[PDB]
């Protein structure tokens, strides 16, 4: 409880419960809870939001969320942007007008960095897919799934190989969905016989949790083995990721590995121009 807004409390519990797993879902839930925090916010008498809000109201929510789980880059980036937005306000700024500005700024951020970003990445990545292609992917990543569904809806006929982590198994669900969409899928529960699974002609599409300043991809463990195997075969390795997941400024950890940029052919983001 404490200073924590109930909306934030519920979202953090979802993060710690592991009900919310990916960085993008975590970010959206956070932005919406923060949206409610701002709605609820009332400036103390003789004070301004520009001076009071960040240290007394916003920061306790962030501290609570950090306690539930270490924050992803997406959350870190959004928070830095929001705090800069608050700083554009002055003591003379009226509260209703400040609150409305923050609310439209959050809505704008969700749309541009999450909602529209997913559509644009899937559409632009699907452009890379052509008739007769063989696509390789690992586990189930939402951007990869959206891309494959988009190419199929565009009328393209292609093959998909889905590789998995034997301990997680989410890829089986992806294979299910793709098959339902009419896509022929080859499913492997593990990374056994990896060189066989990734030929030179195939294209590998991967998604992750973050991209570091050095260009490496933070992604579920076993992603790196797939990218390394493909890079050695001469196969293209395409990583799909929202810009908000980039580190622009520079337990849970164990189930991630690092894919060095050397094993990544290119990254597709929502940025078009």
């Amino acid at each position: 409880h404490k200073d924590v807004h109930p909306a934030v409390l519920a979202v953090g519990q979802q993060m710690a419960t592991f009900a919310l797993k990916d960085s993008i879902s975590r970010l959206k839930a956070t932005l919406l809870a923060f949206r409610k925090v701002i709605e609820s916010y009332e400036t103390p008498k003789g004070n301004s939001l520009s001076r009071h809000f960040v240290p007394h109201v916003l920061n306790p929510q962030i501290e609570y969320l950090t306690e539930c789980r270490p924050m992803c880059f997406a959350m870190g980036n959004a928070i830095r942007l929001l705090k800069a937005k608050v700083n554009k306000f002055d003591i003379n700024t009226p509260e209703d007008e400040a609150k409305e500005g923050l609310l439209e700024w959050i809505d704008f951020l969700i749309n541009e960095r999450i909602t529209l970003a997913e559509y644009v990445i899937a559409r632009n990545a699907a452009q890379s897919i052509n008739d007769g292609d063989t696509i390789v992917t690992y586990g189930r990543h939402r951007l990869v799934e959206k891309t494959l569904l988009r190419a199929r809806k565009e009328g393209k006929s292609f093959n998909v190989t889905v590789l998995d982590d034997p301990y997680v198994g989410e890829g089986k669900e992806l294979a299910k969905v793709l098959r339902h969409a009419g896509i022929p899928v080859l499913y492997s529960p593990n990374l056994g016989g990896l060189r066989s699974k990734v030929p030179a002609a195939s294209n590998v599409f991967l998604g992750g949790e973050a991209i570091f300043a050095n260009g490496s991809l933070h992604a579920p463990s076993g992603t790196a083995d797939v990218a390394m195997a493909a890079t050695n075969a001469g196969a293209k390795v395409i990583v799909l990721c929202e810009t908000i997941n980039f580190d622009r400024e520079r337990c849970f950890r164990l189930l991630f590995d690092n894919t060095h940029e050397r094993y990544i052919t290119g990254v597709i983001t929502e940025i078009e121009f």
